[PDB]
């Protein structure tokens, strides 16, 4: 049946782009905004239905950011003031070295270590509670020096990379507020997030957190999320309204062919697909479009079908996934 | 008394950038969006309070667009079918050559010969016929192709179409705009039946509106902008810092130059413009970015200075302009 607009026996023949940004399928405007935003270092709110590739675009952005100047972040003891540990940032890999120098001679703690990175960090903070997001102070014989007890926030791990938070409206109003402050200042002090503990008394100097925020949410997020945060993104960043379907044309069929090829590669443990199995993934993309004459761009789900059919094929000892494998994978719910 | 972050005696000594996008004051994010949009050719909706320089950003965008490739648009008779006049485009200046070489003559519908920048077409307030195209209604009578008139949309072909208060256009005109944006061509037909073949209209739309009015615009137009282009939520104030005062000094210099018939301002007169900008801000520690009002004060003080025969505008001229209307 299906015309796919390229001639191939299996997806083994299909060339997959090296960089994540070039693998994004059917979101050309989001893609060109991500590149702009990576180039300018601007925050982004990605708005789209679930399963639409939001975390992938965030990862794709992190690969675009510069890696020349990544830093390590250390915390030192403060002799003048125990409960205000001092922070220092150095070029990546100089962290471990400073610890060594001092471990050879109170040694400072390496809070965030970016040694050897070939891409800027991508820090997924979806679901994070206050301590995990913003940093925390562990509650500890002589007892423990304050500075050893300092734990970095996701905001600090994301220093000079990307901080991705999906379902951003689900975060508490107070965490959306502290995130704003982190964005405004590009630094944020670490303190104990449990108010009654030994950690509430510790408050470090401000810790660098120059992240690009890639926030995301479904179509109801614009209304529900904290309005100050929405204003900051509209004011200085990019809201990206992501597509949910594309039109069923030959050029777009072709991109699903690439999609299949990319999913096999990313999985690494399933076989390539025969042309007829690919046609069946298209058949499914037609059906899930919730339109007529359109293809779905809810590709997470379609991704699950690719991977499930692959797994079936492997259980049968096959060299390639076949149409029967996809059909079985779909019936499997 | 105010500190300005620069030493000068009059705005005569103030450098003004050659390109319009560089003259824009205090809208750094709008500015980087307009550059991006001009580079990728994407439509833009500017959302800001009245007198916030929306039109100027439209104009700056037109300067950023390619001029190498501009085209003329001719309309021709259709022998097969009089009431579907035929449309041809040719590289700019060829238009006039083709009419001369025919001199039933083709009509030059849009002439861009000579252009130093891509056209900036301001269709704010325009009616269906003017925006979309029209045709005029012992005599032999005029050939149809000669009665065809271009819309603003066709005039903006390979340029910028600017529409302030886009939300006050009728829904049917917004829808026609949308169709035009989708197809990059639009037939000219009489709005009150001649119907030409599709007429090129590959414009970049710069739509503008106010925060509390824009939600009324046609939702399919807005979705197309949100889907394929850029929404910009313009600032309305900037913080009162030295670095921002300095930009107001540049503002005065630019406005003097643009007006062309008023004198340059003394430092003290420029301090008074800054005071006005503090008071028009609404928030303490801020400066207004409602620069159209502030611009009216600069030009009205200059006009007062001229009536007094002065070489430069002084602080008293600014105070009088501000008390005056």
């Amino acid at each position: 049946s299906l015309e796919l607009g390229i001639e191939f026996t299996t997806t083994e023949e299909i060339e997959v782009p090296e960089k994540l940004i070039d693998q994004v399928i059917g979101q050309e405007h989001a893609v060109e905004v991500i590149k702009t935003a990576a180039n300018q270092k601007r925050h982004v709110l990605l708005i789209g239905e679930p399963g639409t590739g939001k975390s992938m675009l965030g990862q794709a952005m992190a690969e675009l950011l510069p890696t020349e100047t990544l830093e390590d972040i250390l915390v030192f003891p403060n002799p003048e003031d125990e409960n205000m540990p001092r922070i220092k940032t150095v070029p990546a890999c100089q962290g471990r070295r400073i610890v060594e120098k001092y471990r050879e001679k109170l040694v400072p703690k390496l809070l965030v270590d970016n040694c050897g990175r070939t891409k800027a960090p991508f820090i997924d903070a979806t679901g994070a509670h206050a301590g995990a997001l913003l940093g925390d102070v562990r509650h500890d014989g002589l007892g423990t020096p304050a500075h050893e007890r300092v734990e970095p926030g996701m905001i600090h791990r994301a220093h000079k990379g990307v901080l991705f938070i999906d379902e951003i409206a689900t975060l508490s109003l107070k965490m959306q507020q502290s995130l704003l402050t982190a964005m405004q200042e590009k630094k944020f002090p670490i303190t104990g997030q449990s108010e009654m503990s030994s950690g509430a008394m510790v408050r470090t100097e401000p810790v660098p957190c120059d992240f690009v925020l890639v926030a995301a949410g479904n179509l109801d997020t614009v209304d529900k999320m904290h309005p100050a945060l929405r204003s900051r993104i509209r004011g200085y960043g990019y809201e990206v309204y992501m597509r949910t379907t594309m039109p069923d044309t030959i050029e777009n069929r072709r991109k699903l062919v690439q999609f299949v090829a990319q999913e096999v590669k990313r999985d690494g443990k399933i076989p390539h697909f025969t042309k007829e199995a690919v046609e069946e993934i298209v058949r499914e993309a037609q059906k899930r479009a919730g339109r007529k004459g359109h293809l779905t761009l809810r590709l997470r789900d379609l991704g699950g079908i690719v991977r499930a059919a692959g797994d079936i094929a492997v259980k049968k000892g096959k060299k390639y996934v076949e149409r029967e494998d996809v059909i079985e994978a779909v019936k499997m719910a």
